[PDB]
């Protein structure tokens, strides 16, 4: 009877499925969105929903923000596109300057635009190789960096990102990302840091010369990996190791940047780290396609054209949408709001944890959380069946939420989400856990 | 100098600042053009100078700048939904578009679509799908090709050494073959001789180290864009197509530059007889310069992967999809395919007549409103004359006409397909004047 | 100083010969320890061009399991050479190569039908394991280990993990290779048991498969059942069984490198026989196979060895008939002299001797021994386990100056691999020299 | 009858085929060799043959040469092996010094030993990369460089060297080797050279930066490709190109060195070319496993240990066999004999070609030839069926010969082959051409 409510959607999707490749979408629900605003979504059948996904953190300023809508409309009347690969336009020039300056740290930076976070990570590999003269790249297990052949190789969060499409880009080595939940009994944060740093070093102590490694790319908090934040001390060791060996230290801020964590950049959750290179995307232009690689000037001067460029990257309408997006973040104080509401949301989920033992771990840094569900607190066996039931319930009760790794609830609403609506959604999740416990949810 | 800094005062100041912040590898520089607004084939810079656009942002503006139908599609969609990722959910403009692209692609076999943001990423998808469907690893692409700037597409490319230097190793198991050149040919060669010679070169890796039975795909621009506006001969293309079918290698085309009416047919591959690709990449003009791309392939090939093998968060953005639907409406309603064909025939005649008076013009190549005017120091040696081409385009810019080069010495002719005959004639006279000026030593580049 | 001059006086012809060779022979082709120029040798005794003799505790890196210039091997070589020095098996056939390929198929571990292909080197047999694994499974990925040594051809060198100088300056290396950590039972976390070590290392093994590396696209795991160059480090039984079962569950071929540890070095014929009921899909053999004449083999289950057509894997001089004759002789010697049992017996005795040394010499942090095959790991402190390469270099230098040839692994580990024939009297003389060396180093008597 | 004469060999082979991988041999005949000497082979059934293959040019000094036999036996009694990867021995030291000096050109060289020509070509890749700091390698279609992952990637002579075993080594590019037989109507050698040099430049003009190319590896004459020699002018153009762009120029002398061509090194067939790197093998130790990479000293200093070394490489027995092999070449004048006997053989095969038009091209440099058989002299269509019948006939008449590329007879006897035996084998091949002409062979 939920299917009675999704009649136009179901019929649209059945036809879409005949034309649109199945590898292009991770399927959860029959949700065909007609319009949206803020944290509210409306489907083609008229159902309304609170967005706790923000399109995978691409909608930090909320849907259809009036400043961004106007920026897009106004720019499109003047110039829809001229490629910055050849020429110049004012929105692109203002934005590239602004990005260089608001990027973390005070060393002089330069920028190159792309369309996607994926291509910004391809760029990280190019610039690191060119600047250093070295070929090897280190990235993490559990990472997500995108879907172009460079970024895809770096990634480690899906087997379907490797199957059937190899050989991948050569000279990439994956190391394990610090997991602070499934630890050895008794380990402190210090023990975890040292153990993962020990694993980090083992390739460098065997087959991988540190002196031929161009860069380490790391998510300061892993997004698709499950909302997992590296310990402070682990990050400082990696940082120092890179500096000591002449390896560039690169970050991926595509998911966790632009105020998601309650600082501007996820890397600001750590003390005094300035990356050599960083990728930005997702929220940058409120979901219009735009990305950037930002790096220390000298690194960004290591390539000649046309080593890294795209016809529609730095599109003027996208750039205008991004200038408006950044202004909203600043004017509406969304970095601070993320920190405030994240602290609140954490406390709420931790209280839910006391009553709902299926909740193994609550990870939250700003309005940005992973709620991990396990069958048992000692074995920490993932309970994906429970998580699916929770999200299916939420969906049927007007709350859009998805999972990471099968058993982790992904919590990334628009940073603008009104308290009232955040509380409504949180109550719906409480109800969902209760309902699942009483076996009342049927897939 | 006083005169150019007079016309370009504000542009030069803005560019000097931009250069402190924007990486040099991100732009191929020709001239101090900062565009404020534009419409149809008219560009206006921030100083108020007006230009006729003979580049269409590298054939991304087939429908002309700020086409009202597209601008309205963008504003109206933006008010409803700027974005929700089709990597998780669904929206109507994207569903309408994906079905439409599946149907308008060349040939009658059932197709499916996957969106990206760039022609680059659609070429990476071609590798991924061809490898998954065939279970083979090797990819064959062309010298002189341009497929993009992601690690897959950039490996397949062959038009700039700066696309390989300092950044390898590149994607493994890619082999480059030479693209047929019908200008610098051996004495006495016919088109048949050229086709057979290039085909013989195509075969040599397959007769040596490259197993045809382990080759997933051959990727070809039916006409090379960045390579110089070079069209493969009919017979050569038929030979490769047949070779692919006989060995179970997917035959893939890149229509990112040459598609959507550029050549005077909807797809450049329709310049050849009865060829239906297994896979094809689309981009550039698809959404009037808004970032959108697609990989389109035979159904059974597109079913060979599971999620999330190929997807991007902002690909199939609803605003871009709305723009593309509007763009495809314009092409049809305004008969732009036919207009490119008629104006193409006309432009080729005008440039052939210019070649009679201006022997620096070695070769006039044109298929639709889509030409390469190749300049040379001597008609018999055919030695490239890049200095002359640079002077021509600099003269042109100073006289209100935006045009750039391919390979140093080839004038690139790709106006918006909507270009009014009156502006096309103005721009052609400017070029004619340009050739005269360079001939008389009246152009000196600072 | 006076002493150094004295030593160098006994090496006068050798030093002069080496100085000239250094003008023509590339530095990357040798890891230098001593001015040792061998004139002749027999058994475990080496004789240099200056007339000094030495007890061999290296056996040319376990290539001389049957001892030097074994009469039977010399005779095989000489008699074969008279008949046919070479005809390549890449085209034609000869009886010594036919006899030997059949014998190797049969003496390989396990009772599944096998086939063989010859190489010249342990390196090229490991390239072959990549080739055959990829071809049989239709999968591209190869998993090997940190700390491994598999050779110096581009495939085998990529799989390796024991020297940075095997990657520096020569990449890109062979693609689709992933390296995993090998179980270290010495430097462990406080209070870990062998069971804890086995689970922790297997957990690490699984991480790539749980991340970026599809098990269903992994052609093979290649493992040394005991790592040689990595330090004489044996995988725990439980770890090995986990990896073996994982491979079979996912259709990944399980391959072993026996080039160093095979042919009776561990006191079983094959080092994988140190484990319960494990039969490899593929294995590489080398080193001692032909008493140091260049020969190798890849040995695999029949259906794996049938996955390729000619000439996917062949070398003009592999399966040379003089090398083959040497190898048939060498295998006879192993059998007829009972060297597998002698390795085990002498290995047990040497282990006790080194354990008793360790009671008196706390610089000995770990004594690892499986057969006449040991790593004696020297450390600055028993609790920190910090490596003491300086102490180790001093020990082997003292040994060399006192008639015993022994080298190190990883800087700080004494490599103990004498020819398996070594007479007890000699084995005992060598052991006393090492005991003496420890004492000398403790008392500051050795200067490098 | 033919199978009657090979009773024991056939049963032996059936048995060996159960145990020895099929990928390890290219099968031609049921030939199981018992003993051999000079250019004479004797099988296990007692049949004798004249060797026109020399084990793929590994037996330049003839089988079981007394000097090599004695060197092997004398050295085995002293020391069978001690690895030069750690220590030293005199035969190895004398040989590395000697090879450094007899290699082509006057610049100071250094040497590193391997076991196989394959491993020496892997080393060319290593050293070129390490010395130049560049990654790309250029090699040729039609080439054969070996069966290790490096050398096998460089190779271009067999599809079964690529199938099923990829990905291969990355950053390798293949270019077409000049074909002087199947040319465009009217082409001169100058035209051939310039056209092939044009194709050589195409990758460097498109995707492959000459400034990131570490080396070009070339067979001065391609062996397995069909006995095909690059024109002089083409080689000079490549050589100059390499020097102008800082690319190492490397040669593979594994098949064509050690006197095979009638000069010591095949590259000496060209004017004043000194390679930066070169691979040596095959005949080096009379078929005992030994190889070398020889390069200009500064190139060979670019790597540290243990970047390239093998346990059994530079084995002292193989080393002694090599020293003796090199002495034979000098003391029996085998470089000149290959030149003189090669001129003689070329004239005989050219005279055969006048009477046997199935003979499309006669290529010969030294005692080293490719006799290419075609269905028609104008079309040049390959006739692998005629070549198969020729070599089968030969085998049945006491002459061992094989093919390259299906239709090219491979003519590489030991350089010592006595004139009586060379005339006898030439007449057998002339009879074979007749038999095949008359439809007498199946
Ligand atoms: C989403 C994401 C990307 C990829 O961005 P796309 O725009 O989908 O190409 C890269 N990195 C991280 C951490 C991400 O979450
Ligand atoms: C422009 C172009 C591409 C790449 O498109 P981007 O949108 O710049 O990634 C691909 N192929 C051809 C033929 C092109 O001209
Ligand atoms: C020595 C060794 C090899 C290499 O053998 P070479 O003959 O030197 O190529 C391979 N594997 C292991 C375990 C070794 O010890
Ligand atoms: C035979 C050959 C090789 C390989 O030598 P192996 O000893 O078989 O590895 C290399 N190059 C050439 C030109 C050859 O003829």
């Amino acid at each position: 009877e939920l299917m009675g409510k999704l009649d136009k959607a179901s019929k649209l999707i059945d036809e879409e499925n005949k034309y649109y490749a199945r590898s292009a979408r991770i399927n959860y629900y029959n949700l065909v969105i007609d319009h949206a605003h803020g944290a509210t979504l409306v489907d083609v059948d008229g159902n309304k929903y609170i967005d706790l996904l923000a399109s995978a953190s691409a909608i930090n300023v909320g849907h259809t923000h009036e400043k961004v809508v106007k920026a897009i409309a106004d720019q499109a009347q003047k110039l829809i596109h001229y490629t910055p690969a050849y020429f110049h336009h004012v929105p692109g020039m203002e934005l590239s300057e602004k990005l260089a300056k608001i990027a973390p740290g005070n060393s002089p930076k330069m920028v190159s635009f792309g369309n996607s976070g994926s291509d910004a990570n391809d760029a990280i590999i190019k610039f690191a190789r060119a600047y250093t003269g070295r070929q090897y790249i280190v990235s993490y297990m559990g990472s997500y960096h995108g879907s172009t052949y460079g970024s895809q190789t770096l990634s480690g969060s899906s087997l379907n990102m490797t199957r059937k499409i190899g050989p991948m880009l050569p000279s990439v080595v994956h190391v394990p990302y610090p997991d602070s939940y499934r630890t050895y009994p008794g380990e402190t944060e210090h023990d975890v840091s040292l153990r993962y740093f020990n694993e980090f070093k083992k390739p460098f102590e065997s087959f991988l010369p540190a002196d031929e490694t161009a860069c380490v790319l790391i998510e300061p908090i892993q997004g698709d990996g499950g909302i997992i934040k590296a310990p402070e001390e682990y990050m400082q060791l990696v940082y120092k190791f890179c500096h000591e060996h002449g390896i560039l230290f690169a970050i991926d801020e595509v998911n966790q940047g632009l105020g998601r964590t309650g600082k501007m950049w996820a890397i600001q959750q750590f003390k005094d780290i300035e990356p050599d290179l960083m990728s930005v995307g997702k929220s940058l232009a409120s979901g219009m396609p735009l990305s950037a690689v930002i790096g220390k000037k000298e690194v960004m001067q290591s390539l000649d054209a046309p080593a890294h460029l795209f016809t529609t990257a730095g599109n003027p309408v996208c750039s205008a949408a991004s200038l408006a997006t950044l202004d909203v973040i600043e004017y509406e104080g969304l970095v601070e709001k993320s920190a405030t509401d994240g602290a609140y949301a954490k406390q709420r989920f931790l209280e839910m944890q006391q009553r709902h033992p299926m909740i193994g771990d609550v990870r939250m840094w700003g309005l940005n959380g992973g709620i991990e569900l396990v069958k048992d607190p000692k074995t920490k066996e993932p309970d994906s069946d429970a998580a699916t039931k929770v999200i299916y319930y939420a969906f049927a009760h007007g709350v859009v939420i998805i999972t990471l790794a099968g058993n982790i609830l992904r919590f990334q609403p628009p940073l603008v989400i009104p308290r009232e609506q955040l509380d409504q959604a949180l109550q719906v999740l409480d109800d969902a856990f209760t309902a699942v416990e009483n076996g009342e949810v049927t897939i």
